[PDB]
């Protein structure tokens, strides 16, 4: 059967959580996405010679925390924290994304990636070696993408395949 890999995209409004899901799912570049839209998209990919289902969560709606939304955020299995290279605020929120993703897994060691968004864009605020810095300080990959240019989106969700992958095999 196909391992199923249950992916959960994370970060600020607008960073392009959506644009990036459906890059991954249609091939295609969305320009505007119902921001209140959240929903669950499923595509089978062959990943290291493996064929595996990907189910990603695109997350949307007001923030909440009751048993009911962090019971439903812990099936994820890995998380890519979003942030846009154009909004240093959606930067410094990631913090606060990946202390929630720790609290509902209780676990220091979950299946995540850092991604920058939005690279193909002049305006960055938000260095690389900043970013890449905050990922080393985690412990986890970051990955420079472009929903609109397809840069990096494959290699972001595979690396949060393999980092399950790696997580599954303690
Ligand atoms: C530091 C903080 C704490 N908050 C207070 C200040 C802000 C902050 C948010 O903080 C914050 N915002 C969350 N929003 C709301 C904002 N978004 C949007 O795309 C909304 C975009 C948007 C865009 C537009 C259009 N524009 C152009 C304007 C409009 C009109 C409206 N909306 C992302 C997500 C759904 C959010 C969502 C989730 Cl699921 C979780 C979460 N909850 C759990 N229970 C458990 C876990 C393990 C998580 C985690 F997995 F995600 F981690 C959070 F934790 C979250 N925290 C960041
Ligand atoms: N130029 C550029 N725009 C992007 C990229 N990703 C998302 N956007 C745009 O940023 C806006 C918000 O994207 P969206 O996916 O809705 O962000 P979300 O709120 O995190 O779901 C939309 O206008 C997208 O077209 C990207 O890689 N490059
Ligand atoms: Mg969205």
């Amino acid at each position: 059967g196909s391992t199923e890999y249950k992916l959960v995209v994370v970060g600020a409004g607008d960073v392009g959580k959506s644009a990036l899901t459906i890059q991954l799912i249609q091939n295609h570049f969305v320009d505007e996405y119902d921001p209140t839209i959240e929903d669950s998209y499923r595509k089978q990919v062959v990943i290291d010679g493996e064929t595996c289902l990907l189910d990603i969560l695109d997350t949307a709606g007001q923030e909440e925390y009751s048993a009911m939304r962090d019971q439903y955020m812990r099936t994820g299995e890995g998380f890519l924290c979003v942030f846009a290279i154009n909004n240093t605020k959606s930067f410094e929120d990631i913090h606060h994304y990946r202390e929630q993703i720790k609290r509902v897994k209780d676990s220091e060691d979950v299946p995540m990636v850092l991604v920058g968004n939005k690279c193909d864009l002049p305006s960055r605020t938000v260095d690389t070696k900043q970013a890449q810095d905050l990922a080393r300080s985690y412990g986890i990959p970051f990955i420079e993408t472009s929903a609109k240019t397809r840069q990096g989106v494959d290699d972001a969700f595979y690396t949060l395949v393999r980092e399950i992958r790696k997580h599954k095999e303690k």
